[PDB]
């Protein structure tokens, strides 16, 4: 099979197109680069870790590299996990990537540098250092960058990672970098905008900082600008969970009216968090081609009102206007402005925390004509009436947002180291609708979905309730209190093809009331049915029906009293589900399954999944009965034992799971003559030896993946042909340098078994 | 000390005034009566065990007997712990209790018998047969009991314990129980009342049962009672969740408009859930006396708003109409009728569940005038609307209820086997006020106490919320989400004396915001303070401080990280509270005690709270530095040693409780001198052996209680002292012949160490 057993404990990817080689040693606490990197590497990774410094040594042989990724080896104080400290910072030789003629980007993020590493090579096009402790930029540091693109210098100074000093950058430190296109100077307690900026910018992240002022000539040449992000200077702090210190007086963020001028290619603008109170419409007079603005969390709540600037937007995409109320003020309506109707190209309008009382039908009247408009998000507003019939103006949207509302009948881009698909939705999630009327989905007919999760609704549904939801394709009910009497239950919604019923456990927990488990008869065209978290323990319907459901999630529910001793009603509880093709019962407190389940399971079955239920002992000569599995799914029981053959048991399936299980050996013949199998994974068992004898490469050969990491092989000289073919054969073993160890013995504790070879065996 | 070893596994009472002796073996699992029981003794209690029957022996000796206790020793199905079988009913022999000449009272109840037993002495004047399966009544088996005066023959036949027959009661069986006083036939499938009833009734108990007509000669000689209970006789069933059958067609309980007529002296009448829809002023022409009336769970809300019978209640105390709406009704208003004024002797009323919009002055104006009146409460009414100004007009009251609503700015008797004493409360827990204005509590000064818990109130409180509540003492301020970002929080709160700010941990988790935790000082009467569950970890403010604060608890918090290692910062932090006499810093993830917290601690500290904290190590010689702790309470924590001497730890010490500790041994000097102490606990610990040397007689005889069950004494001869003395001294021990038990050597385990005798020791 192979004669190249290579130690290297690093992933290896081949494109040879691409001409790339991708090693990467991603999380994997090494404490130095290894040795016998292969010099047709292109991509080198070494995130997290423990490694103490860099050195020309470092990458002496590797020419090819163009990608170093030395992520956050040494995290800041509060950025990292504190059970990982270093000593100290990194420190980067002098030279230490100039023997690197090929490389273009490089990560140093999170390495408590205190100033920018020289002798890079002039190849580099990006470069990341944020999270380091450079608060200070001068124009010599850069001269050897004089040909980068791509320059994050984020993070050097702010609350999760201080420097209790302003940011100060020199007079025109960054003019001479003329193929400069993005520049991120966030979070770096900057004071002023670091003038004069390269005429080739496209892309200047400002956002996080301590800017007061904007002057007239300070994005005064960048016309090839095209995203600029000035938020969170100056920001809004009433009862923000982080440490935020706002302007002096209160004052918004002092931009002047002509500040975006020569900014004509400009396509994002975002300004959330500036504490403005204003916006003039002489911002928006040059830039023609705005997609997208955001202007979150600021005093705009008399703007929206106004809005006067909206007249110059007319290519606006998005309108992030969230989070401008007044404190102490609960409006009575939503005041948008007529202005609203020439976003002729407006998609999504994000209006939630305007918080006001009432949402009337003519004050959405602004909006009746938008006709790319899709997204109306209107959550978190504190509505309490609602007539839901007035969005049968909003038909040819997309989504109706009206979650955490009482309806009734900092660093996003913090790189740290649904029912949409079907149509119109409307979310009334988390509301305050206590009893369903028919009556209130009139007008609704257009619906194909509903979100009414978490409306904690007590009702006995007889089929009458939603009637006038005709059309309806999903239907999200968690998080309710149903009470299952009646199997006429969702008769009406005839197109209905998924129902969520999960988390209504409060009348099923009870006993002795009726639970009409066969509600699904009536469901024509149902294809899935979460029912999760019922804690379901007893059914007065025998069994459950549907000619067509295929998919049925029934995990943290109570099979093993369904399935009690003696008792052989619910045993064909699914055998009438027939096109059924994906089960799920998992944490269903199974101890055991009464031998004749499998017998009254659907004909065409092809993924169960019995995870974390608590089984003692899963009898596998049963599996024959399932003509048709393919993803049997046992992780996190607690079985002993394993089949004795695996061909005699199933003859199709292939995507066995047997993690975090109770496993001491396999068999023998375990593996014997069993070729469809495709699939497996024994990881996190007490496994100790694993012979040839059940493992025949016959059957290897073909399997796509197989895991076997965090167990218990005592790697002595007994395994001879384990140590062979682990290391010498090409089953895709992930983790076979790491997790996978020995347990021993004794010298040979912690080891790897790619690193075993014990020469002394056949001496 | 003592020469009367009594091994009797039940205690004892003596009350030689009232001439009792009370031997009582609850939960016991005894599986006989034991022998040496007193020939003194008047009560027996037998509750949930294993007899298996009874015989003439049982009580044979036993003349001075008034009370037998026989309760659920073998639970039916459903009603008890399904751990414990019995492996049929019990067995009660012919002439099982004739030579009880004084008996008086006699428990029968949840002990699966059939029929009434025979033979029961003249004496007796009470009987409980409930949960039993007793489904038949006739006269010549009542013979017996001519002189009872109370029968408690519910729960015979039921849901939870079913018969499957209707209760029969053949003609007359009851009526020459000529002392018949109390007859409770509550859960027996009973269809009609049994008539005829002995006229020296009280109390008449027909809850729960199948009873759909009341015929005019069926309460017709009942003059002399009291209490009626028709209640869940064709009850209101939707969304019930226990199994109940209502009557058909829908029907109220039909019941004539004379059939109240020859109770006069009637007290109280329970209609609860009988599906009522009117209420006829005819009822009530006879009852003049009536006080407390319960109408819930029926279908009132129209006649709520007409109410003419309230015009024949004079005397009413009590008026339950709570949970009477329409299904798929929000009603705009409440209707109270004007008739709510002839109400005059009125104290409480409960209107919740009358499911209705808003709230308004004028609706209320019925009960302007009800001077005794102090409960209103209207909860889970989902009101949205609600002026709290309106509640100036109700300050005689003392307690306004008006939680689980949305303002914005079966067998209760089932006898299975605050704000109030401060004032006037107002209770808007639970609702949804999403911030305090001080213009919403105008008007209400007199408020003594504000329940908030609940609302999710996000606030920074600088001192100009609760302005106009000026004689505040109590404020709960629970759960919802406080940021202690000023010192002048609850500032205008002048008379405060208790303020509960628990679980308000969103902003106490954030790291990096101020928290100052001396907003304290301002209050000037503070007593106490109940912050617990906040999960504070740091604080700006390096102390607290008050001249008042008396019980300050901060239990689950952490402190841990606010007693770090090497930070002396917060070591003074309660060092201020100066009258503060108990700290409950509990369930703070204590791990150590930095040497000098108890330097600075309160010096007027009394009762201190380390429980459930994971220490690992507490020292005991910093004690000293507390010359008035009296209630150590180290319980669920994980320390190893005691104190050399607890003489020379505390002079002031008497309630140690080292609960559910891991303790192996005491010293051999561990009270030695230290008499002050008079209370200790060392209960589920990992002890083996005590001696004498470490627990002087000298030290014993005041300890008024003392527990070591549970724990792991292994009783062989290395103890004979222990012996001597735990079988031979007064000193009170609880559970000294069940749960601490001996854990060898061998065929000594599972002893008790009351029936330890190892004779063999000096032969
Ligand atoms: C004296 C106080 O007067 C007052 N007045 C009115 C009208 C309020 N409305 C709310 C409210 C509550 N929850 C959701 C809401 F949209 C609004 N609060 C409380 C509040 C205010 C600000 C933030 C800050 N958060 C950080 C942000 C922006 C916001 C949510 N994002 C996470 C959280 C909570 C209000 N407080
Ligand atoms: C087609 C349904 O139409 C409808 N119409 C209206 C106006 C309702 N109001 C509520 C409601 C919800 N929660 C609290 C409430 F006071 C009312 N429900 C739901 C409901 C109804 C009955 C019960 C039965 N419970 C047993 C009892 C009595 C009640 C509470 N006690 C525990 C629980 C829940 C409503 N359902």
């Amino acid at each position: 099979a192979r004669w190249f057993p290579k130690t290297l404990p690093c992933d290896v990817t081949l494109d040879v197109s691409k001409n790339h080689v991708i090693v990467d040693c991603t999380d994997k606490h090494l404490t130095e680069i290894p040795g016998g990197i292969p010099t047709n590497t292109t991509n080198l990774t070494l995130t997290i870790n423990h490694i103490p410094d860099i050195s020309p040594a470092s990458f002496h042989r590797l020419v090819h590299l163009v990608e170093i990724d030395f992520r956050c080896n040494c995290v800041p104080i509060r950025l990292g996990s504190k059970s990982n400290m270093c000593p100290r910072r990194l420190q980067i030789k002098p030279r230490s990537f100039s023997g690197l003629t090929y490389l273009k980007s490089l990560y140093l993020d999170g390495n408590q540098l205190l100033e920018i590493p020289q002798g890079l090579p002039p190849s580099l096009q990006l470069l990341s250092l944020e999270a380091n402790n450079i608060f200070s930029i001068r124009k010599e540091q850069l001269t050897e960058l004089a040909n980068i693109e791509i320059l994050y210098l984020g993070q050097n100074c702010y609350y999760r990672n201080p420097c209790y000093v302003s940011y100060s950058i020199e007079k025109d430190a960054f003019l001479n970098l003329t193929k400069l296109k993005v520049l991120s100077l966030k979070d770096n307690n900057v004071t002023t905008v670091p003038t004069v900026l390269p005429s080739t910018l496209t892309e200047l992240y400002l956002y996080n900082n301590m800017i007061a002022e904007i002057q007239e000539d300070d994005f005064n040449n960048l016309n090839q600008l095209q995203i600029l992000d000035l938020s969170g200077n100056c920001p809004r702090c009433y009862n923000a969970p982080f440490p935020c210190t706002p302007c002096k007086n209160n004052s918004p963020l002092q931009i002047p009216v002509n500040a975006f001028d020569a900014l004509t290619e400009l396509k994002v603008l975002r300004l959330h968090s500036n504490s403005l109170q204003h916006v003039p419409p002489r911002w928006f007079k040059n830039i023609n081609n705005l997609q997208e603005l955001d202007l979150s969390q600021n005093f705009l709540a008399k703007e929206i009102g106004d809005a006067k600037f909206l007249h110059f937007l007319p290519n606006l995409i998005q309108l992030d206007l969230s989070f401008n109320f007044e404190l102490q003020v609960y409006r009575a309506s939503m005041n948008l402005s007529q202005a609203f109707s020439s976003l002729k190209s407006l998609k999504i309008l994000r209006i939630r925390g305007y918080v006001f009382k009432e949402l009337k039908s003519f004050q959405l009247s602004p909006l009746h004509n938008l006709q790319n408009l899709e997204v109306l998000d209107l959550g978190t507003n504190f509505i309490k009436i609602a007539n839901l019939s007035m969005f049968k103006q909003f038909k040819r949207l997309k989504v109706i947002d009206l979650s955490v509302n009482k309806i009734s009948p900092y660093d996003k881009y913090a790189r740290s180291c649904s029912c949409y698909k079907y149509g119109q939705t409307l979310d009334l999630s988390k509301n305050s609708i206590f009893f369903i009327k028919s009556s209130d989905f009139q007008h609704l007919s257009f619906l194909k979905c509903l979100n009414l999760s978490g409306n904690l609704i007590s009702q006995t549904l007889n089929g009458s309730e939603f009637q006038p939801l005709a059309e309806l394709r999903y239907l999200d009910f968690s998080n309710n209190r149903l009470d299952l009497l009646h199997s006429t239950a969702f008769e009406e919604l005839r197109k209905l093809e998924v129902l969520d019923i999960s988390s209504n456990s409060h009348y099923f927990q009870s006993e002795g009331i009726t639970h009409m488990l066969n509600f699904t008869k009536n469901l024509k065209v149902l294809q899935k049915l979460m029912m999760n978290d019922n804690d379901i323990s007893s059914s007065t319907s025998r069994t459950m029906e549907s000619e067509s459901l295929r998919t049925l999630e029934f995990r943290g529910n109570h099979l093993d009293v369904l399935w009690r001793d003696g008792d052989n009603r619910y045993l064909q509880l699914f055998k009438n589900l027939l096109k059924l093709e994906e089960l799920d019962i998992s944490k269903n407190s199974l101890s055991f399954l009464p031998s004749g389940v499998f017998d009254g399971m659907p004909p065409n079955l092809k993924n169960l999944s019995l995870a974390k239920n608590g089984l003692k002992s899963f009898i596998w000569e049963k599996l024959r009965y399932l003509k048709n599995l393919e993803t049997l799914d046992l992780s996190h029981n607690q079985l002993t034992t394993v089949p004795e053959r695996l061909s005699n048991c199933s003859r199709s399936l292939k995507n066995l799971i047997l993690k975090n299980n109770q496993i001491r050996s396999l068999t023998k013949y375990f593996l014997q003559d069993a070729f469809q199998l495709r699939y497996l994974d024994l990881s996190s068992n007490k496994i100790q030896m694993i012979q040839k004898t059940s493992f025949p490469e016959n059957v290897l050969n073909n399997l796509k993946m197989l895991l076997l990491h965090h167990n218990r092989f005592l790697c002595t000289c007994d395994a001879v042909w384990f140590v062979w073919w682990v290391q010498h054969t090409e089953v895709t073993i992930p983790y076979l340098a790491t997790d996978v160890t020995c347990v021993g013995p004794g010298a040979h504790k912690g080891q790897s078994v790619i690193s075993l070879d014990l020469y002394t065996c056949e001496l």
